[PDB]
Parts: C-alpha cells; structure tokens; sequence
C-alpha cells in the first residue's frame, strides 16, 4: 500500500482509507486538521464515525475483572495505540520497539515522550487523565482547558486561547469560535445520521461527503469541483477500497489484491507491487521499471536492515531502551545518536567527526546549545516559559519583548530593535523601524492581507502595494508601483496563465498526473517537456529545438545529458557523491576528476590543468587552500571567526571584529600600510569607510535606498522617479545623466551630454531597432554587426566593421580560444569551471580564487591582491607593490575612480549604459568593470565566472546550463544594468537589498514552478559543484 492522488497514503494492506484535511490555519503556527480512517469505523466520539481532530488524546487505563490495571493505553491520531506497563512513582516505562516512554512526575502528572520529540503532558482530575500539554516543537506548545463536563475547549497558543469548540447539546461539535472577536470559522453540518457530510468552510467553500451504506466514504465533492468516487469489495472494517475514481487530473487508479501481494495501477498504465508478511510489516516494494526495495525486521516489531535497488545495505542497532542508537551504511560511515533519561535527542555524531549536543531542562526548555562548528549558545526563559535572550558567543544575541497579552512587542537580532503594533484583533498592523520608516498593513474581513503602505516622516517618501484575491482562495491580481500582474488558475492551484503588463501573457498546459507539459509565450514559441513512467524529466525542447535525453540511474540520478550534440557521462562514487565527468564534442575531452569523503569535504578536484586540494584541521572548517603551486593558510579562532589570512606573498593581513560579530578593523602585517576602519549604520548597513587619507560616506533617505555618496572631495546624488527607479544621477564633477524607461524595466533612452541615446525592445528583451534582425531569440544583425551561431546557440563568428572574429569552445560550452586579425588568445579552466590561466601575446596571466570571488593575480611583474567589502563583491583598497589604492564605486559597484594615499587620482574612467568604459587617465590598470567582472582587452569582453559578456551588444554570447530555470530569455543579462548586478553570471538579483522588502508577501508566480526548476537544477551537476 502507498500514496495515491485521489486521497491519502493507505496505512493497512486490508484497504484502510485515510483522509487528512486541515480546517483552519493561523499564520503563527496553529492548525486544525481532521483525520478519517476506514478501518474500525464503528466508534463515534466527537465528530462522525471515523473522524478525529488533532487534539483527541485519551490515555486510557485498562482494567480487568481482578481490580488490576496492568496496562496504560495511549491513543494518538489515525487510531494508533501504544501499551505501557505500570511502574512506581519517579520511574519511566521505557516502552520497547516503539521508542516511547511514560514518565510519572507526580501522582497527577504523566509525560509520554514519543519518538518524534513530543511530551504530551497529561494531568489527572478525578479519575481520568486529560491532555494538558502537547509541545510539538521547540517553541510551539498547546495548552488545553476543560469545564465541569469532560469536553475539550479553549485551545491556546502557549499562553492565549485562539480557538474554541462550541460543543452542541446533542454531543458533537458544530461550530468553532475564535475567543477574540467571535465569528464562525467551520460551521460543521450534520444530517439525521451520525456522520460528517458537509464542511462549509468560512470563505464559502463547501466540501461534501457521501457514505455508501456503513459510514464508509463512497464519494467526496470538493467546493470547486472534480468529485472523487470510491468503491469497496468487503463489509465492515475488512473492506478493501478499489477503483479510486479521480476527476481533476487522474482518471484511473485500480488496486488488485491476492492475499499475499498487492498491485497498484495508474492513469498511465503503471503498476507497483507490494509484498508483505503475515502481518502489516512491509517486506518488498517493486517499481514497474525494476527498482526493488527490501526490508528485514528483528522479529521484535522494528526494522533492522534495508536494501535499496542498488547493491547496498543499511543496518540499524538499538539498545535495551528501544531507541535508535546507530545506523550504518554499507561501505561508508555511520550515524550515532544519544538520548537522555526522558527520551529526547541530546547528542548526534556526524559522519565527518563533528558532534552536536544540547541540554533540556526539567520543563522541556532547551538550553546550552552547541552547533557543529562549536559555539556555546545560552538560552534564557522568562516566568511564562518563553525565550528572551538566546545569547550566543561573540555577539549574535537576540532580544524579545512581551506584553501583558504575551504578544511579540519588540524583536532584536543584531541591534535593529524594530517595534510591532497590533490592531483590534490578534494581528500586527504596524511596523516601526529605527530609521523612522513606518509600514502599515490593511487587511480585509476574512483575515487576508490586502494593502501595504510605507511612509517616513521628515522626508516625504513612500509607496503602496495592493493585492486582490480570486473567488475562492487564490491571489488574482498584484498591483505594485512598477505595474499590475494578473494570474489565472486551473481551479486546482495550477496557474494556467499569467499576465504581465504591456500585453504580455504566458500560458501553461499540463497533462495527466499534473505535470508541466508546455509553456507558451505570446510570440508562438513553446518550451516542451516530456516525462517517463517514473515522473522524472525524460526530455526537454527549447524555443528553437535543443532536444535532450536525460538518462537516469536505478537510484534516481542522472547519468548522461546528451542534449542533441554531446553527453556528459556522469559517474558517481557509489556512496552519494559525484566522482567523474567525461564530456565530448568533436574530439574534445576534458576528463574531470572528483573525490569526496564520507559526509562532504571533497578536499580534491583533479583536472588536466590544476590540482585543487584542500585541507581541514578540526571542527569541520577549512584551513588550507592548495591551488597548483600556491598555498593559502588560515588562523581560524576558537569562536569560529577567521583572522590573519596568510597569503603566499607573505602579506598576512589581520582582521579584528567588534560587538555583534562584524568586521571592524583590517591591519596589515607590513607595518608600513595604514589600517582601514568601517562604521556601520543602526539599520545594519555599512555607512562610513575611514582611513587617514580616504573618508567615504554613504547616506540614505530613511527607506533603504542609496541617495548620496561623498568621498571628501567628490559628491554623487541620485534622484528617483515615481516608479522607484534611478532617474537622475548628478555628480559634483560636472556630470548630469538622465534616464527614461518604458512601461517595463528596460531602458528606453539616456541623456548625458548634448547627444542622446535611444533604444527599442519588445516585451521579451529582444532588440527592436530599425536595423536589428533576430530569427527567434538570438541576434543575427545589430548595428551593422553580423553574428553567426552554431547548433548549440553560441556566438561563433562576429563580423563587424572590417573585422572578423571566430570563437572556439570546449565540450563543456566554455570559450577556450578566440581568433582575430593579429591576436590569438587561449584560456584554461579547472574542474570547478573557473579560469586559472590566460595565454596571450602580451604574456601569461595567473588568477587565484577564494571561493567564488577572485583574490589577486600574477602578471609576471609581481603580486597584487584585491580586497572587497566584508559581505559585498565591491572591490576596495587594492594592494600592489606594497601600496594601497582606494577605489570609488557607484551604487552598482562599478569602479570609476582609483587614487593612492597621496591625494592625486591614478585611474579614472566613465561607464555608459551598456557597461563599456572609456579611460582617460590610466596610471594603474583596473580590469574590473562590474561586480565580479573581468575585462579582456584582446577580445574586449566581460567574464563574470563562467560566461563571456559583450559590452557592445549588451548581453551574453552563450546560454547558461540553467537557462530554463534562470529566465524566459537565455541571453538576457538583466532587465536594466542600473539596479541589477548579477554576480557569478546567472541568477540576477537586486544590487541593494532593503529590510522593508521582507514584509511584502511572495509573488506566488515564477517562470518555472518549483518542481520542474528543481528537476532542472538536479539535472545539471557539472555547473553546480563547489566546496
């Protein structure tokens, strides 16, 4: 038995049907669900026959005729029973092969700690044990109260009631109140028979249920529609449900029994086999493709060994207490857990040798937390049992404030101290930031968010955002200052269509089993998907072809891509990691080599051009980077911070942190270079950079947008339009630039001098100039330049004004050579996909990488290192020939000015709208154009991390391996290069991130849904492997 689309996973071979539905959900951790069970559907308590809410716990005490108890029965959801033996006071039961325990604190207090991590504190009143505490999480608890009659009412959230039960005089519940501005939420409906028939949700949704003859579910009708039918072949609790009819996306679900095995059909003619023993123990599970899972028990009720489809075994080892002690994998490492006398997880050992432990108080509070890297965290609770401090080592201590109503009044992380304010109900309507900004939220009468309005005093800045929902439960329209966006769902949360401004529409066509089949745009181009019998992506077709194969393994891992020209031939370590990659295109082999240890920490990535060996000392932190003939060390502190990074040039600059755990001082070891100091803002943003000869200060209007920059001799101001876009840039050194955009985010025209520039484009980023010529998505002619592509979709030939340039790549779609008129260049890449050596006519250039960003280079004239911001890719204070040169970057991070510590500027340049830089004063070269971009002059290109960007055309010259998961346009760099940085190539984002942007709700729409996006990301491992 297993999961099916027309219901819930089956819990018994006899055909026990389960149905879990959530009635109400609160956005603070509260939920009210219900569970139905076809088996044992002859008892009625609370709801109808078989229905049970999540707060029904009895803990009965079984008695016999001899006036002896000898048994305590604990009943949980889905009719699960556990038997505990009677013990004396101050002792526990230590139940076997279930992993539970029954602690007896006092004669009226019991604690039932299950294997999940709950406590279930029960209290005796006169003769029966009623549930009083749940403690389903670390901070989420549930308090229960009872009246003179034994009925559950007044459910609370750790201090305060948020729901009711409103029991009826008949003996059931019909309506659920709110205990605060009382209003109907569920209004259960009952017929003359004792069985749940109608739901009648608060928003008007009515879900009907009809039982055939014996309170067994025969049909169910959702409020939107797509009813589901049921048929049975037995009587009573021994009835086997067969032929589960579906109507939304499924149309066939057959179940066949044979007494010893069970076969399950599907709507795509796919059957799974299940073979059980004489009991409910699952022995074998067979897939229609050939994958077989096997289980072997220890003749005690618990599992002992598991066998996967591949030739591997996983064994378990318990103790005399019935808890899981160790789990060992075949030809690998093992995991070891350790519990306390109560039965909660207290210690866990990782396969890499890093232990994680904690401590639980006598009231369930967790204190003295220690992570894997090593950090003592001290928890502090108030009189009401809520964390107030959560203090770690070296700052990183939060602060929480509560009122008489025990509501979140103030929360602090690193010094923000933002305040919250609630309205007339238990919902926060106002947020006050320490910079003066105030964000108000306006809701509707159904408790949903409708409007958000930001406003700041003494500056007159702010905007608004609005949302409009659909008929039943979905979002229909979102109105932002940029524009309006509409959505159309397929009555099953599928979003059949999305509508973007300027008349843009994207349609999604699904198929059976609810799989994304086709994505159609407005111009007729379609992206097609094809799945196999296993539900995985078996093929993809882009807007211009590019067929794929996507071969998988017996465990669910991709083996080869084979996208119409070249396979990758992935080879795994046979333990859970990648080992080898061999790609080929026209007699071109790369032969990458990967080595991994038990639990990560590869420490090795071998290639034909590099070695890339790493070293770890202790606590799981890296301490040595050995790249080719270069060695970089580290001096990680006992608290986890890193200081005194040693370089092969014997520089070894030291770091010094301050309160709240932030970088505050950088002191070189040369004893001749001055130190650079940083000063952050109350909001947590870097504001001042101070040095004896360089003072930089960036200001903010009070909302989170950068407005003014000063460098003690030069000032830059930015003026935004009504659409929250950079409109005017005024530099103190005789400069005024104005931008004008279209209805979308693209730029239409720019004016910087007596001459102006104009651009035209459609709603998909393609150029719409008078001389632009594109076939489907690639540019064939632009500004008199002819581009000749290949079968893959990469710029191969470029014909400009009397100049022809050819480009040749490798089998990994990486540019390896470029031929021109008199300049032939070659490039070398390592196993991580980064450029390590450049061979040109000028000389040999070597690059050193530190993670994802570049760190220094060697141009055969000495050593020069590049420094960046603490947590930003903006370069600053480059070190060369024992001299520090300070940079001056704009709001995007493009270095335009560079000056030594003497008062005179040594490098000056100016950038255009397309990213090209015209240099006028050049004494010290600066090949950095954007954040993480390297500028090649011999080819006049930009290289972020794996792709070449063209500053003249304004977009990349090749498609990324996650093009479908990145955006609708495979060549678009960004919608506008004024507010987007897009580091490391793909995955563009905003350059400046504001804290107020976290309050806005999710857009609930993407270019590709999460499932297909994850399936695409997992299918491309050659570009996602790192450290």
């Amino acid at each position: 038995e297993c999961h099916e689309k027309a219901g819930d996973p089956v819990s018994l071979v006899t055909g026990a049907e389960i149905l879990t539905l959530n009635d109400v959900e609160l956005p603070n951790g509260f939920v009210w669900s219900r569970t139905y069970r076809s088996s044992k559907a002859s008892r009625n308590q609370g709801l109808g026959y078989g229905w049970r809410h999540a707060f029904q716990f009895e803990l009965k005490e079984v008695t016999d005729e001899k006036h002896n108890v000898t048994s305590w029965e604990f009943i949980s959801d889905s009719a699960d029973e556990i038997e505990f033996e009677p013990v004396e006071h101050g002792s526990t039961s230590y139940q076997v092969y279930v992993g539970a325990s029954c602690h007896f604190l006092n004669p009226n207090i019991r604690i039932v700690t299950l294997s999940s991590g709950d406590q279930y504190r029960f209290e005796l009143v006169e003769d029966i044990w009623l549930l009083k505490q749940v403690r389903n999480g670390i901070f989420s608890t549930f308090q229960l109260r009872y009246s003179r009659n034994h009925r559950l009412i007044e459910v609370a959230h750790n201090k305060r009631p948020v729901l009711e039960c409103q029991y009826d005089k008949q003996g059931r519940l019909v309506e659920l109140l709110n205990a605060k501005t009382e209003q109907v939420l569920t209004t259960y409906i009952y017929d003359e028979q004792d069985d749940l028939v109608g739901a009648t949700n608060d928003l008007g949704l009515t879900e009907r249920y009809e039982y055939q003859d014996q309170h067994l579910i025969a049909k169910r009708v959702r409020p939107t529609g797509f009813t589901h039918y049921f048929e049975w072949s037995g009587e009573g609790s021994s009835a086997k449900c067969i032929r589960n009819f579906g109507d939304s996306g499924i149309y066939d679900y057959r179940f066949h029994y044979e007494g010893a095995k069970s076969s399950y059909s599907d709507s795509l003619d796919n059957e799974w086999t299940f073979i059980h023993d004489e009991q409910g123990h699952l022995l074998e599970k067979s897939s229609p493709t050939g994958r077989t899972w096997q289980w072997h028990y220890d003749h005690l009720g618990r599992k002992e060994k598991a066998v996967f489809p591949d030739n591997s075994t996983t064994q378990y080892q318990y103790n005399q207490q019935g808890q899981l002690i160790s789990k060992l994998h075949s030809s690998g490492a093992q995991i070891q857990y350790g519990y306390d006398s109560l039965g909660k997880l207290v210690k866990t050992v990782s396969p890499d040798g890093d232990l994680e432990k904690a401590y639980y108080n006598s009231l369930g509070q967790r204190v003295w937390d220690i992570d894997a890297l090593g950090c003592v965290t001290e928890y502090e609770y108030d009189k009401h049992g809520q964390v107030v401090k959560r203090e770690s080592e070296d700052g990183k201590k939060s602060r929480w404030w509560w009122d008489k109503q025990q509501r979140l009044v103030a929360h602090e992380v690193d010094g923000t101290l933002l305040r919250y304010s609630y309205g007339a109900t238990d919902l926060v309507n106002g947020i006050a930031y320490p910079d003066g900004c105030v964000a108000q939220i306006s809701y509707d009468d159904y408790g949903r968010r409708t409007s958000i309005r930001y406003f700041n005093d003494e500056d007159k800045v702010g905007y608004s955002e609005e949302y409009a929902y659909d008929e039943f439960s979905r979002v229909a329209q979102i109105q932002t200052p940029e524009g309006v966006t509409s959505y159309q769902w397929g009555a099953l949360a599928q979003q059949e269509a999305v509508i973007f401004p300027d008349g843009s529409h994207i349609s999604y066509e699904y198929d059976q089993q609810r799989n994304l089949t086709k994505l159609v745009r407005s111009d007729g181009l379609a992206f097609e998907f094809w799945y196999d019998s296993e539900g995985l992506l078996s093929g993809t077709v882009g807007f211009d072809g590019l067929h794929s194969q996507f071969k998988y393994d017996s465990m669910g891992r991709i083996i080869r891509k084979d996208v119409a020209d070249r396979t990758v031939l992935y080879s795994y370590d046979d333990a859970g990691f990648l080992q080898h990659i061999k790609a080929g295109n026209g007699k071109n082999i790369v032969e990458n080599h990967f080595n991994y240890t038990l639990g990560g920490r590869l420490t090795l990535a071998s290639n034909r051009h590099q070695t890339l060996q790493y070293q770890y000392s202790s606590f799981g932190h890296l301490t040595k980077r050995i790249q080719g003939q270069f060695e970089i060390g580290e001096e990680f502190n006992r608290v986890g911070q890193r200081v005194s990074q040693t370089l092969p040039d014997k520089t070894s600059f030291n770091f010094s942190y301050d309160t709240n755990g932030r970088l505050s001082e950088i002191r070189f070891s040369d004893d001749s270079l001055p130190k650079i100091e940083f000063q952050y803002d109350v909001m947590g943003r870097l504001s001042v950079t101070e040095t004896e000869s360089f003072r930089e200060s960036k200001l903010y209007d009070g909302v989170g947008r950068l407005v003014e920059q000063q460098w003690s001799g030069r000032e830059k101001k930015y003026i935004y339009n009504a659409q929250n876009r950079i409109s005017s840039i005024l530099d103190n050194t005789a400069g005024a630039t104005h931008y004008q955009y279209d209805t979308l985010g693209y730029v239409t025209k720019v004016s910087e001098a007596g001459s102006t520039s104009t651009f035209e484009s459609d709603s998909f980023g393609n150029p719409a100039l008078a001389d632009s010529k594109v076939m489907s998505d690639r540019i064939e002619a632009y500004a008199g330049v002819r581009y000749k592509y290949d079968q893959q979709g990469n710029q191969v030939k470029r014909e400009g004004d009397g100049t022809v340039q050819k480009r040749v790549f490798d089998a990994l779609s990486q540019l390896v050579e470029v031929h021109g008129d008199s300049s032939i260049s070659h490039y070398e890449y390592d196993a991580l996909g980064r450029r390590t050596k450049k061979i040109t006519q000028n000389g040999i250039t070597e690059f050193l990488w530190e993670g994802e960003r570049l760190l220094g280079e060697r141009t055969a004239d000495g050593f020069r290192w590049y420094l960046y911001q603490p947590e930003t890719y903006i370069p600053l204070a480059v070190l060369e020939n024992g001299s520090i040169y300070l940079y001056e970057c704009d709001q995007v991070g493009k270095p335009e000015r560079l000056k030594d510590s003497a008062g005179n500027i040594v490098w000056s340049a100016s950038y255009d709208v397309h990213g090209f830089a015209s240099i006028d004063v050049e004494e010290v070269r600066n090949p950095l154009r954007f954040q993480g971009q390297y500028f090649d002059q011999e080819t006049n290109l930009h290289y972020n991390l794996a792709r070449y960007y063209d500053p003249k055309l304004g977009r990349f010259i090749q498609q990324d391996p996650i093009s479908i998961a990145g955006g609708i346009n495979h060549y678009q760099y960004a919608v506008n290069p004024i507010q987007w940085i897009a580091p490391t190539g793909f995955l563009c984002e905003e350059g400046l991130k504001r804290l107020q942007q976290m309050l806005a709700e999710y857009q609930a729409q993407s270019d590709v849904p999460q499932e297909v996006c994850d399936q695409i990301l997992e299918a491309a491992k050659e570009s996602s492997v790192g450290e």
